[PDB]
């Protein structure tokens, strides 16, 4: 890489009030993942396009404790037995302004749905194909993964605290791993930043 | 014939390839889960909604201890989710062709016990109605009947296909990737069809 964590976060807060998207990797001794995330309330059909078509295709909606409660989506399992603790809630359907809810467009009408101010539970229906990540309070100084460090992250570049997440693919149906996620992250001009960079910013400030 | 469509498509699914299945209006891959590869997988994924489903029968979701994901099903379809699944182990994160593989084949292995699978996970469960496409025409139930007429488990694994543009791929661009990937195409209509006659 290049430079140092401080100023990885602080292109990354630009990035994505400019539109862009953030490609945020993590410890190699865990995910070992990199993440395209966008703001909830900016991504573009054109860009959950991508997402779908370059990444796992489980495209998540991050959301604090709080809105969670809001919407009324509880928790998805209450022994969540998974290997990381994935915050997974029931996922969640627009209520209206869509189909089968599964086209590109359908899915981000699903999260301006979900993301609304004033938004009702009624708003959603149950279940569908947008998965909603309960981030866990106090982000990636409490849990460090792509879901808290999506809110960490809104937080900062001063968004509402919500984001779209996805995991990067390769075409042969393999996990890409960093050096893969840093190429497409460089040829679609979304900063680079890893969840260790992150801890050390909120640390630091 | 409506006829002869069913039975190639079965003869698609005995010979391991895939079979598209139309109606809703959308075209799904479908595979049996006894057969289905990790490049067949990867393929999905690559041109597939990426919500990858395995559909299953009722006694088999009481088997593994799945919950219907949401008892207050609002779904615009009435869309059969369960809680979602992991193999406990073979995977890694669970969400390559391979880890997802891997995790189908958990919860259809013959005496599959629910510890078998970890929850919430990146495989989805989809339970068929009881009836098949002659009470509920989804794709999930086409997709057991299928498997069950094919002479397989009532287990299978099916998803949406999508343009490159986020589009949901239309009847015509379904039989183009048939094409192109050698699968059988049936309808849920030339699928409920047949069942009826017979
Ligand atoms: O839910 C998913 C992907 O859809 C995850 O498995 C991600 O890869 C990141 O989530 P965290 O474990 O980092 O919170």
């Amino acid at each position: 890489s290049f430079g140092t964590p401080f100023e990885r976060v602080e292109l990354a807060l630009d990035a994505l009030r400019e539109g862009r998207g953030v490609m945020v990797l993590d410890d190699e001794d865990r995910e070992n993942e990199g993440d395209m995330i966008f703001p909830a309330e900016t991504m573009t059909v054109e860009q959950m396009a991508l997402t779908i078509r370059h990444g796992s295709g489980i495209v998540c909606l991050c959301i604090t404790e709080d809105r969670r409660k809001q919407l009324d989506l509880p928790m998805m399992v209450e022994n969540n037995t998974s290997a990381y603790g994935t915050g997974f809630t029931v996922t969640i359907e627009a209520a209206e302004g869509v189909t089968t809810g599964v086209s590109a467009a359908d899915r981000v009408t699903t999260v301006r749905a979900a993301i609304k101010d004033g938004a009702k539970p009624s708003d959603l229906n149950r279940p569908g194909h947008v998965f909603p990540l309960r981030a866990q309070a106090g982000g990636v100084l409490t849990r460090g993964g792509h879901t808290e460090a999506t809110i960490d992250l809104m937080t900062l570049a001063g968004f509402k605290p919500a984001g779209v997440l996805c995991e990067l693919t390769n075409d042969d149906g393999t996990m890409a791993r960093a050096p893969e996620c840093i190429a497409f992250a460089g040829q679609h001009n979304m900063a680079v930043v890893t969840i260790e960079d992150l801890v050390a910013y909120r640390q630091a400030h």
